[PDB]
Parts: C-alpha cells; sequence; structure tokens
C-alpha cells in the first residue's frame, strides 16, 4: 500500500510555499514515503540562478519539516528512469517538456506553488515602515 | 510514559534556530507531546517589540514542523500554575526570574538558542554581493 513519491527542488530560504507543496506531495496517497531531492549549489547556480543558502543549510532545514521522510542531498539535476528504479520511486511530484516522459509513464503528479508568501516578500513588509 | 512539554514563543520568521530549539524540547524524554504556544500580535508588540508576521502566519508555519504535536494559538503571555493543570503540562521548556517558580517545582527544562542562523542574517548575506 505504501507509495514512494519524489520531489526535487532548490529549497532556498524555505517558506510556507515550499512547505505546502511538500505537504501536497506527501498527501497524494493514503500511505506515502516522500523523498525530497535537494539540488547542488553549482548546478543550481549554473542552470537556475543565485542561491542564498548552501546545500548543507538547505538540507538541514528540510530535516525539520513534518512531511519529509527521506532526503537525497545532493540530488541529480535531471531525473532519469534509472534513478526511479534505483530509489524505487512510484511518482514524481512537481509544480520541450522535461516531464513528458514521466506523464507518458503515468508517474507524474502535479503539485502547486503558493505566491506572495516568499521569504523575500517579508523583507518588503519590513521596509514599508519607513 | 508520555510526558507533556510546553514551549512558548513568538516564532516570527521561523528559522533553523527555532527549529532546533523545538527539536530539543521534543526530545527531552523518550516519549513526549510537545505543545507549542504562539504569542498574540498585540502582547508581543507591547511587551517585546515589532513582529513581522501575523499570528496566523506564524501559527501556520509551525504546523509544518516535525517536532510540533499541538499548538495553542494565541497562548497567554505569562505561564501560570492553572495553565499547567488546564493542559496537563509536565515541563516548560525555555531558553526577577519569571521562571523561578517553575524551577522550584521541578517543572523547568532548559533549551538553547542558535545564533547567526537568523532570517535577517540571510539578507545580510544577499547584500554582500554589492
Ligand atoms: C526542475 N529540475 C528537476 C530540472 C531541477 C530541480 O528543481
Ligand atoms: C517569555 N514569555 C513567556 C514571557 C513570553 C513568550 O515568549
Amino acid at each position: 500500500k505504501n507509495v514512494v513519491i519524489y520531489a526535487d527542488g532548490v529549497y532556498d530560504m524555505l517558506h510556507l510555499g515550499h512547505m505546502k507543496q511538500l505537504e501536497q506531495a506527501k498527501k497524494l496517497f493514503e500511505n506515502t514515503t516522500l523523498i525530497v531531492g535537494v539540488t547542488s549549489d553549482n548546478e543550481t547556480k549554473l542552470f537556475k540562478g543565485q542561491v542564498v543558502q548552501t546545500l548543507e543549510e538547505r538540507t538541514e532545514t528540510l530535516k525539520h519539516i513534518r512531511w519529509v521522510d527521506e532526503i537525497i542531498s545532493p540530488c541529480p539535476w535531471v531525473v532519469t528512469p534509472e534513478f526511479l528504479e534505483k530509489y524505487k520511486i512510484d511518482y514524481v511530484a512537481h509544480d520541450e517538456d522535461i516531464y513528458a516522459w514521466l506523464k507518458r509513464a503515468g508517474k507524474f503528479k502535479a503539485t502547486q506553488r503558493t505566491e506572495g508568501v516568499s521569504t523575500t516578500d517579508l523583507i518588503v513588509r519590513i521596509l514599508k515602515n519607513y
């Protein structure tokens, strides 16, 4: 009955948006193991942009999140069929379609982001006292 | 065997320091229920200073933290013996001694903060790119 879900991401400066997304992945089925992959500093910088926290800081924060059962840190940047078999993953949960092969296989589960609840959004709020 | 631990706080812009403190309270005994009290916006402002996030935002974030079993939100500003009996609390976990009566009763458990890992510390890091 237990279903293995994989979610990957940067998880820089973890906020409520991240946490709700993790909750959503965790609750996709009645009985789940949520594995979370945390991307490397170098690959994140190269492919995505700047990152504030190190891999160690981003991983250690995630350890405290209720929905997270296992962490793969660092995780590969690109998910492969080999990776799914290596970790016995049943579904990939995520927000030229990179995920097309996952959808064809029936292994893709959509989750959603939450806007306006960002870490950076809170500084904007602090500054509107001046 | 189950021991009820109470920790209260503001938990504004929750960071790794908060989370480690919650972990420490949760792990004080083998079998615990950690109840976390979240202080009101008005009492926090009056007695302590500015707060960035609302009670709702601070409470909702805490819901996602692994170590948190129950939340009292808002919680009273000052812990009383009546409150301990109301919620059947065995120990109060915290960082003119306000907590002297708790120590005399054998109901006080010390925990520790973590410095330099603050939310605000991370903005300082972002700005040292300019
Ligand atoms: C979205 N990718 C899987 C390509 C990178 C990690 O988030
Ligand atoms: C420390 N007090 C209990 C007085 C307020 C909440 O943190």
